DNA sequence: GTCGG
DNA sequence: GCTGATGCGC
DNA sequence: CCGACGGCGCATCAGC
């Protein structure tokens, strides 16, 4: 919008770091750089002025002055147009396809989908499974349409076991009005540090689950589709997580990021440490203590001195 | 690449 | 056969 | 200057 072509631009930098250069840290810092500058309510004159915000350093205030006296960036120019570059970056998009499948397929001539469906023998389920949904898997998923599936996913738990509890969390428990997927906390009675097959094995015997990309005991991965033109296939992930651990895992799994960053800090001045499974006591040394019992989200918040956010305002 | 000890 | 490392997604 | 930057759970690879 103020920024587009800057934000742009250090997106498909962070790309190319990920996926070319395979630099997973100068990948998070443009990504970094691209939401600080993407929250910033003025159109950015010049480097120096983008500097000033946290994430922002020297190269990446060169690269905007750049940008803005010559409206592009040599470097990305050169990269964009650079046949193996962009197939390897190209590739990372199929599920499954990290930065060494890219270029390990590129080194042997598989550039593109179509050469990825003539050579199926070289991939693995995931890969094959992120190829038959390639589109369908960059799809975001309508809010109405996750109220539907969330509908099924909390009918069938129960339909095995009524003692299931089951959450949905990411983006789609802070009230967001479209999800990247459907991510599903589940915890059990008997479960304390065979319960995720048979809810696995429920959902596929009534045709929501339609694939598997990997499964153990604790995570499913899959791909799931609403009932009827036909929905899009869709990415599920469900997490069984021990009941003493649970609404620790669903504040974890919540988010955001940033929202559970400065919930960490709070925990921490107040003598506590909060992490995925436990909130612990913090001794006058720094040595951590007993995880603390925990029974809702709210009793997390309570052991620190919290108000309660509600996941509609954590965004 | 940016931050901070 | 096994154990540990690596790749991958989130 | 230089190390941290998230790290778990599963599939598959490397080595024994
Ligand atoms: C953006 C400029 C780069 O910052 P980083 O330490 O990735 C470098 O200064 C120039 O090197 P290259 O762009 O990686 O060749
Ligand atoms: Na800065
Ligand atoms: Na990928
Ligand atoms: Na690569
Ligand atoms: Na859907």
């Amino acid at each position: 919008t103020l920024n587009g072509g800057i934000t742009d631009m250090l997106t498909e930098l962070a790309n190319f770091e990920k996926n070319v250069s395979q630099a997973i840290h100068k990948y998070n810092a443009y990504r970094k750089a691209a939401s600080v500058i993407a929250k910033y309510p003025h159109k950015i004159k010049s480097g120096a002025e983008a500097k000033k915000l946290p994430g922002v350093g020297t190269k990446i205030a060169e690269k905007i002055d750049e940008f803005l006296a010559t409206g592009k960036l040599r470097k990305l120019e050169k990269i964009r147009q650079d046949d193996t570059s962009s197939s390897i970056n190209f590739l990372t998009r199929v599920s499954g396809i990290g930065p060494s499948a890219a270029r390990k397929f590129v080194d042997e001539g598989i550039k593109t989908l179509e050469d990825l469906r003539k050579n199926e023998d070289k991939l693995n389920h995931h890969q094959r499974i992120g190829l038959k949904y390639f589109g369908d898997f960059e799809k975001r998923i309508p809010r109405e349409e996750m109220l539907q599936m969330q509908d099924i996913v909390l009918n069938e738990v129960k339909k095995v076991d009524s003692e299931y509890i089951a959450t949905v969390c990411g983006s789609f428990r802070r009230g967001a009005e479209s999800s990247g997927d459907m991510d599903v906390l589940l915890t059990h009675p008997s479960f304390t540090s065979k319960l995720l097959h048979q809810v696995v094995e429920q959902l596929q015997k009534v045709h929501f689950i339609t694939d598997t990309l990997s499964k153990g005991e604790t995570k499913f991965m899959g791909v799931c589709q609403l009932p009827s033109k036909e929905y899009p296939h869709r990415r599920i992930d469900i997490r069984l997580i021990p009941k003493d651990q649970y609404y620790c895992g669903v504040l974890y799994f919540t988010g955001s990021d940033i929202f559970n960053k400065n919930m960490r800090a709070h925990a921490l001045e107040k003598g506590f440490t909060i992490n995925e499974y436990t909130i612990r006591p913090l001794g006058v040394t720094g040595v951590a203590g007993e995880p603390l019992p925990v029974d809702s989200e709210k009793d997390i918040f309570d052991y620190i001195q919290w108000k309660y956010r509600e996941p509609k305002d954590r965004s």
